[PDB]
């Protein structure tokens, strides 16, 4: 019944951790006790009355602070933990109490598939050329861990309607059960709404590369012409900013959430963060993909395998050129050749609420299911 929550010191993964917390919350009333750094539960006090925080005090010394969450354990004494990939010594001080261990893995199912069949399997070839064509050791041991560490199940951030394929590879590969959690959902904002809503339906395209590079000037060009002759209202949350056709350039925070969500919004221009794929395809959102670096380009194709976006073509191989981001536009959000695109994307997101709940009420079933199988001799 009663959970205990160990997100990694980055916002990347507070986020998702608190928003599942929220989420195990509200059905079974389970207990929720979630340990985050002061400063790093700051952030998360705003709707949180149903979950409890916890406060940790500490080369991250995280991977110091073993004994002081020990201690934390020890007061609390969770019937359960849900730890991330690089506290370490998680699994193995939860064991220490007698503690099943449960891993919640926040990236996608394919880019952990990767490097997990590359263990398990070391010759023989990824199952899927057309993702994946495959034709020193003291970190390859602490990703597998997690998996290998992980009691009964692994929970993660996925839903099927998307990487069905790749999440059954990786139960299969990890000998664990994936269970998929699906998707996890100041005065300066008035005008966007207000701007937003004064366009027609699925005419506006969202363009944001989160915060991993601000671009250059160099870069940024490429970008601005090719939303200039694109002749599509756009939101490029970041021509000479006043012969921009129709649109509006943001400095800082944008309602990323609130404009995928809003009904004007047919396009999202994106680097391909998972949450951001996954909020472009909660709202019915087609992708635009163009990323560079990280796991972002396997998410890309990701998405443009199922159907639901398109890759922009790179012309030389450190960037892409107006053209090929304008033509993709306009083929994704204004064009006939698109519609394929815009239809699965409605579909799938009918799916993702039209099986609503079950994921996460099957995920604290089975949370349960591991609970009981540890009520062994009272």
């Amino acid at each position: 019944i009663s959970i205990a929550l160990l997100p990694f010191l980055a916002h990347g993964h507070i986020s998702p951790f608190f928003e599942l917390a929220k989420q195990l919350a509200k059905r079974n009333c389970n207990v929720f006790l979630c340990s985050t750094p002061i400063n790093l539960s700051s952030i998360k006090d705003k709707d949180s009355s149903a979950s409890i925080k916890l406060v940790e005090l500490h080369r991250n010394a995280f991977e110091t602070a073993g004994p002081t969450f020990s201690e934390i354990l020890k007061t609390l004494n969770p019937d359960l933990l849900i730890y991330d990939f690089n506290p370490s010594w998680a699994p193995e001080i939860a064991s220490s109490h007698n503690i099943p261990a449960v891993y919640f893995l926040t990236t996608a199912a394919a880019s952990s598939s990767i490097g997990l069949h590359a263990f398990k399997n070391p010759g023989e070839k990824y199952p899927f050329p057309d993702f994946y064509d495959n034709s020193n050791m003291k970190l390859l041991h602490d990703f597998i861990a997690c998996f290998e560490r992980s009691c009964d199940i692994i929970l993660i951030k996925s839903f099927r309607e998307l990487e069905g394929k790749y999440i059954d590879l990786l139960s299969t590969l990890s000998d664990k059960t994936l269970v998929p959690v699906g998707p996890l959902v100041d005065p300066k904002t008035e005008q966007i709404i207000n701007w937003l809503d004064k366009r027609a339906e699925s005419t506006v395209v969202f363009v944001c590369f989160g915060s991993e590079y601000f671009l250059s000037n160099e870069e940024l060009e490429e970008v601005a012409i090719g939303l200039e002759i694109s002749t599509v209202n756009f939101i490029w949350a970041v021509f000479v900013q006043r012969v921009g056709d129709r649109g509006l350039v943001v400095e800082g925070w944008a309602p990323q959430a609130r404009i995928l969500g809003h009904s004007s919004t047919g396009g999202f221009v994106s680097h391909c963060g998972w949450s951001s794929i996954a909020e472009s395809m909660k709202f019915g959102v087609p992708v635009i993909a163009m990323a560079r670096h990280l796991d972002q380009p396997l998410n890309g194709k990701l998405a443009a395998e199922v159907g639901v976006g398109m890759e922009v073509v790179r012309d030389e191989n450190g960037k892409y050129k107006r053209e090929g981001i304008a033509e993709v536009i306009r083929k994704v959000v204004v064009e006939k050749s698109g519609e394929v695109i815009r239809r699965k994307a409605r579909e799938l997101s009918e799916k993702m609420k039209e099986k609503g709940e079950q994921e996460i009420d099957r995920a604290v079933e089975e949370l349960v299911q591991i609970c009981k199988k540890k009520k062994d001799e009272q």
